[PDB]
């Protein structure tokens, strides 16, 4: 096995979003087989990495989440070490551990809003449009590579609340066309039986 390892983060607080790496190829590799991670936490945002993969998690209401397909049933390496997740829900796709030492999280969305931002790994803030409950347009297609990485990455208000978690793509010769997302409900009603 082996632990996720935070490799970084996004800043959402400030007038623009921006990413700092905070450990490398190597330094990865040996805290995830440890557990052990003394390093500071901040963001909303996480950048987490297994051994294959990189991307996104989300701190919502005290809880990181991100993707089941990209976590699994991994620990997250900590100061403490390795971390048990709280929550694993394969059919919702969504696996959450108690928000680390150092981060913020989240609000759900309240207020029902069509227009959604997407905040990518690299922290760009793209306007996505809602479609239904797990669904929303692009306005401007993508290359999927620009999409690659940001699994586990929030869908915003115009607000700045959570209106769910980016997991999938639709795609046509590698241009994403949609976003498929786990909504905020769906986390809500994880930790809600
Ligand atoms: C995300 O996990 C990530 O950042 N991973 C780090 C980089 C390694 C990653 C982000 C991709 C933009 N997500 C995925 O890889 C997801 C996962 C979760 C669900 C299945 C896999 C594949 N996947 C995708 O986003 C794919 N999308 C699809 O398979 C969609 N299907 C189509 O687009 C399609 C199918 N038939 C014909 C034409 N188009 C499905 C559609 C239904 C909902 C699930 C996604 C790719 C093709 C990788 C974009
Ligand atoms: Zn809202």
């Amino acid at each position: 096995k082996g632990s996720v390892v935070i490799v970084g983060r996004i800043n959402l607080s400030g007038d623009t979003a921006y990413a700092q790496q905070t450990r490398g190829e190597e330094g990865c590799q040996e805290t995830s087989q440890t557990g052990r991670d003394k390093n500071q936490v901040e963001g909303e945002v996480q950048i987490v990495s297994t051994a294959t993969q990189t991307f996104l998690a989300t701190s919502i209401n005290g809880v990181l989440w991100t993707v089941y397909h990209g976590a699994g049933t991994r620990t997250i390496a900590s100061p403490k070490g390795p971390v048990t997740q709280m929550y694993t829900n394969v059919d919702k796709d969504l696996v959450g551990w108690q928000a680390p030492q150092g981060s913020r999280s989240l609000t759900p969305c309240t207020c029902g809003s069509s227009d959604l931002y997407l905040v990518t790994r690299h922290a760009d803030v793209i306007p996505v449009r809602r479609r239904g409950d797990s669904r929303g347009s692009l306005l401007s297609p993508r290359p999927i590579s620009y999409l690659k990485g940001s699994s586990g990455g929030p869908l915003l208000c115009p607000a700045g609340h959570a209106v769910g978690i980016f997991r999938a793509a639709v795609s046509t010769r590698g241009v994403a066309k949609a976003v498929a997302f786990i909504p905020v409900e769906s986390l809500e009603t994880t930790m809600r039986s």
